[PDB]
């Protein structure tokens, strides 16, 4: 069914980057994409398990609502946003892992896992888990399965309540102007070779939804800006957005 | 408690308008304005009583959900924008009366009055209904009080389902970036003097939210721009946004 586009090659190779770009269009239900191997292919996630894992700390009450706080504990860490109160929306935001840390400490490891399960969220690897339980959930995701969790997600079909399923959208929030609303989550798996940066979402106009699932060779975190600004020259490229 | 800031009246007269913005500080629990009488004026609500009246229609399963589409009926009318397909988010967008006439004959006027005092929503005036019913719903409405029930929807406690507010708060998205949301709403009540033109919302940074609400004189849609713009200076001027 799928599409294979290799133009959208170039947005990569002109940042002498490695990656994959994932679209699928939700009224055509019709999938494209720069390489359709590597679409397949499954990394560990890194903070897009943000959206599977704030959804679960709703649905347990671990999260109350949007607007519960999580306090700083007053200890200075390496990235400055961090070290600040934050609610659901701002800790997604700003990819805060001492709140999900805490999330997963009282969510725990069991209900964790059968929840991304019940999800169908990526698979489990040979490797297992190979840090901390929360910062990779043991498994790994490829594009095209983000984007088949992202249109559960969409259409309040994951079984979550509706009501959690509406938060974590609403958390998702990323750009929104007269032309286009982006609710979307990057992450960098910044631990283990390869490393891996994503960016996973989706686009919403007045009369269309398109999904997209990016992610690229980031050996640095130094091009991590270049995973919205290749997703949007494919989405430029493509009429999606101006 | 209220504190009035005449500094404000400049953005006004800049423009060679007249007119009232109202701030309210949530954390703070502090209100603003430029002229503390216009304030309090109640003037037709136009396109702001949409915010309520999809509240409604959502709560008594008039519209099911924000997909549901509402087909043009094919017949060529003024404003191009409403000569399509819609749906509620489309809809709130570009002011579709058209689509809320056909909502407001579902809900009927007995209804839609009686949900709307339950939301405290403005005041019915002298003047009675002084066009249609659901154009107007036989109330006006100022500008403390477009805060007040603007307010009561953000912290979902107006009487319909969470679930309606939640879907209204998605409907009112007009702009978001790194640095602020903005919901909001607005409205320009043409066909009687004084014809009034409307911006009411809030405005979510990381640690606050800032509700606004506006009007100002609009004797002919030249200026209907001015009603952000002036209220962006505002909130430029207060630091609230860049
Ligand atoms: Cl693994
Ligand atoms: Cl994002
Ligand atoms: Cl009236
Ligand atoms: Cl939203
Ligand atoms: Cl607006």
């Amino acid at each position: 069914e799928w599409q294979e586009n290799k133009s959208w090659n170039v947005h990569f190779t002109e940042h002498k980057s490695q990656g994959v770009v994932v679209l699928w269009n939700e009224n055509e239900q019709q999938g494209f994409t720069n390489n359709l191997k590597r679409a397949n292919q499954a990394f560990l996630p890194a903070s897009t398990l943000k959206i599977p894992n704030s959804l679960i700390a709703l649905d347990l009450g671990v999260v109350k609502d949007e607007h519960q706080v999580f306090k700083w504990d007053g200890q200075t860490r390496d990235i400055a946003t961090w070290n600040r109160d934050h609610n659901l929306i701002t800790a997604m935001k700003y990819s805060v892992v001492p709140v999900y840390q805490e999330f997963a400490r009282q969510i725990g490891e069991a209900r964790m896992s059968k929840m991304l399960h019940a999800f169908d969220y990526g698979n489990e690897d040979i490797s297992g888990n190979v840090d901390s339980f929360w910062l990779d959930g043991g498994i790994r995701i490829s594009a095209t399965e983000q984007i088949s969790f992202l249109r559960k997600l969409y259409h309040n079909k994951l079984h979550v309540s509706e009501r959690s399923q509406r938060i974590v959208k609403q958390a998702m929030l990323t750009e929104a102007n007269g032309d286009y609303i982006i609710r979307a989550k990057t992450g960098y798996a910044a631990r283990i070779e390869p490393k891996i940066g994503w960016w996973v979402g989706w686009v919403e106009l007045d009369d269309n939804v398109w999904f997209f699932a990016m992610n690229m060779d980031m050996p640095t975190s130094d091009g991590l800006g270049l995973r919205q600004a290749i997703t949007k020259e494919v989405l430029k490229q493509e009429k999606i957005i101006p």
